[PDB]
C-alpha cells in the first residue's frame, strides 16, 4: 500500500455474472461488510448510485458527508466497461479533477456464475501526495483485495 500508485494490470476469476457485478454496484457495494471483523475503519452508511456515461457512484460516511469517489466512461453491453475515477485529494468534489487518470475494466460473462474481470488502473500517480489515503477510503488491504472482498461476499 505505497503513497504512489503506479500503472498495474491484475485480473482474477469471480463466481458471479456481469451483470451481477454492476447490479450489486449500484446496489450496495458497501453492504458487503460482515457483521464481524470491519475491513473498513470508518463505519459506511449510505451510497448513492447512478448508471450512465461518465456516470458517478457517491458514499456517505457517518461522520463524513456524502462525496462523490469515482467516474465512469462509457458503459459497453455485457462484456466491457471502462471507467474514469472523479475524486479529490481529501474526499472531496469539484467542478473538474485536473489530477483525473482513466481506467479501463473488461467484464465477460463466465459460467451461470463465473466472472472474469481484467481491471487496469494507469497513471493514477498523477494525483500522487495522498493517493493511496484516497485508496484507502476504498480500502485495499494487499491479504485481500477488492475482488477477495466483494467476490467472496457475492
Ligand atoms: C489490494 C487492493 C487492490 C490493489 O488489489 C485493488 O483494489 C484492485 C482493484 O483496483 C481492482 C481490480 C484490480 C480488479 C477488480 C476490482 C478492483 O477494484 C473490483 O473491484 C472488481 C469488482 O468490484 C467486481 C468484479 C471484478 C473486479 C475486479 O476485477
Amino acid at each position: 500500500m505505497p503513497e504512489e500508485i503506479p500503472d498495474v494490470r491484475k485480473s482474477v476469476v469471480v463466481a458471479a455474472s456481469v451483470e451481477h457485478c454492476f447490479e450489486v454496484f449500484t446496489s450496495r457495494p458497501a453492504d458487503w461488510w460482515p457483521p464481524s471483523h470491519v475491513l473498513v475503519k470508518k463505519e459506511r452508511a449510505g451510497l448513492a448510485f447512478e448508471p450512465f456515461v461518465g456516470g458517478r457512484y457517491y458514499e456517505w460516511d457517518i461522520d463524513g458527508t456524502e462525496i462523490v469517489w469515482g467516474r465512469i466512461l462509457e458503459w459497453d453491453p455485457p462484456h466491457r466497461l471502462a471507467m474514469t475515477w472523479r475524486i479529490d485529494g481529501h474526499w472531496q468534489s469539484v467542478p473538474d479533477d485536473d489530477r483525473a487518470s482513466e481506467i479501463e475494466v473488461d467484464f465477460v460473462p463466465n459460467g451461470s456464475g463465473g466472472t472474469r474481470v481484467e481491471l487496469a488502473h494507469v497513471k493514477l500517480h498523477r494525483h500522487g501526495d495522498g493517493a493511496w489515503n484516497i485508496h484507502k477510503a476504498l480500502d485495499g488491504p494487499s491479504p485481500g483485495e477488492t475482488l477477495a472482498r466483494f467476490a467472496n461476499v457475492i
